[PDB]
């Protein structure tokens, strides 16, 4: 049936064409991102060739900031954590210490049904609310500890090192504004090429549907 395979024909006619397209915005898109890598290098290479010993010095300054704004946020999360703990234990003992009242010698005996379900429930959470809140309480006390410990090596460096560190600050920007432009060309040429694959897939299907097309005309007569 001619036109049968024809359907086929032109449904692949198309998904082949679409792929010249992505093999060439893949090309451009990857060629681009050699050309902005390779500027990148030498223009950083010149600017370490002027007046570079301050680069190595600084190193250690931004290795101590690295280490600072990591442990800025275990101080923060322990920060959190504790104030969390504290909500527990403080409803726990709101709860233990209201319906305490009520219920002692049952001078009132009112919902006193109701009320114990109550202070059971929080007796038992006491327990563990006081073990997790002194956990999360001395681990704030680690975390805030090494927090403002690594500040103090940063900054003290900051004053052995600071001539060093104003003459790399541009240094560091302009690898940084380069980092992320080839970022931004790093994601761009990574699923342009899943794009493609996509399209090499749906490409490669109409000739399996072409493969039993013609293998279903064929078993005709």
């Amino acid at each position: 049936v001619d036109p049968r395979i024809q359907g086929e024909l032109e449904k692949l006619n198309q998904s082949t064409d679409d792929i010249n397209r992505r093999e060439t915005e893949l090309e451009d898109a990857r060629q681009k991102f050699r050309s902005v890598l390779v500027e990148a290098t030498v223009k950083l290479d010149e600017l370490v060739k002027k007046i570079g010993k301050a680069v190595e010095d600084s190193k250690p300054y931004w290795e101590a900031r690295r280490v600072a704004r990591q442990a800025q946020l275990e101080a923060q999360k322990a920060t959190q954590d504790f104030q969390r703990a504290t909500e527990v234990l403080r409803a726990a003992k709101e709860t233990i210490s209201l319906a305490e009242q009520r219920l002692l010698e049952d001078d009132k005996r009112q919902f006193d049904s109701a009320w114990q379900e109550m202070l059971n429930h929080a007796t038992q959470r006491v327990a563990e609310a006081e073990q997790t809140k002194t956990r999360s309480e001395l681990v704030h006390k680690e975390t805030a500890a090494r927090y403002n410990a690594a500040m103090g090596r940063m900054r003290q460096l900051e004053k052995k090192l600071k001539r060093a560190i104003n003459k790399s600050k541009p240094y560091f920007e302009l690898k940084a504004k380069y980092y992320v432009q080839l970022e931004q060309l790093k994601k761009t040429v990574d699923d342009l090429q899943a794009k493609l694959t996509l399209a090499k897939g749906e490409y490669k299907m109409a000739l399996k549907n072409l493969e039993m097309i013609s293998d279903e005309i064929h078993e005709a007569a």
